[PDB]
DNA sequence: TTTT
């Protein structure tokens, strides 16, 4: 049945107060039936250090890196995340944008990415038929790739905790991560959800340690402390 | 809008 390509952008390194400093990762996954994982992923690391946090340059980064996966194995749609309904990318120019029932800001964002990702959506379905959607949060790829986010969120921690000392990682919204002979696996903790899970192989530097809580400062989101090998 |  269908196939459909996801991104999304979802590390966070945090400072001592829990509070976001940048992004880390952007992820594609392509997924076909049962809809659960991902049959295919693209990841590229931010510098969290350094990062927009307005969605600028995250949507951006999502929209380009499942373009890429797209054009390679050819899904039937791409969803992207942003709750605008469904519309489609290649119709978000800015009088379409003015009209919608988002806030000022949202606006202000949009027509922003708008002036290149319009064009670019449009000049990508003219040679492939392949929409891109913004559909959301009522999007099970996205949610997939978010979970993929998170995934090589805390792949990126364990490889970095060497440079670093500390690090705290915020975790997108209800997920866990747990990391046993060498890969992590990422589930949504929510059950409403139906048993959304990835994958990524890690190597865990010895005496490098971690550890998971909820953040305090952002209601149902988790904290991947991890200490170096000290 | 998106991030946590
Ligand atoms: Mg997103
Ligand atoms: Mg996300």
């Amino acid at each position: 049945m269908m196939r459909i390509v996801a991104a999304d952008t979802g590390g966070a390194v945090l400072d001592e107060t829990f509070e976001p400093i940048g992004l880390i990762a952007t992820v594609a996954v392509l997924v076909e039936k049962p809809y659960r994982s991902a049959k295919e992923v693209m990841v590229k690391y931010a510098n969290p250090y350094d990062y927009d946090l307005t969605g600028r340059q995250a949507i951006r980064d999502e929209v380009l890196l499942a373009i890429e996966l797209a054009r390679k194995v050819k899904p039937d749609v791409i969803h992207l995340d942003s709750t605008l309904g469904g519309i489609e990318l290649r119709k978000l120019d800015e009088p379409t944008i003015d009209a919608l029932g988002i806030s000022d800001k949202g606006k202000e964002v949009w027509k922003e990415l708008s002036k290149d990702l319009q064009p670019l959506a449009r000049k990508f379905w003219e040679e492939t038929n392949i929409e891109i959607v913004a559909i959301g949060k009522s999007s099970v790829p996205v949610r997939i790739a978010e979970i993929y986010a998170g995934i090589y969120s805390a792949k990126w921690g364990i490889e970095n905790v060497e440079k670093e000392g500390h690090l705290i990682i915020g975790l997108p919204r209800y997920m866990e991560v747990n990391i046993k002979d060498g890969k992590i696996i990422g589930r949504s903790l929510d059950p409403r959800e139906g048993g959304l899970y990835g994958s990524a192989e890690v190597s865990v530097p010895e005496g490098v340690k971690w550890e998971i809580y909820p953040n305090p400062v952002a209601r149902r989101f988790m904290i991947f402390e991890i200490f170096s090998k000290r």
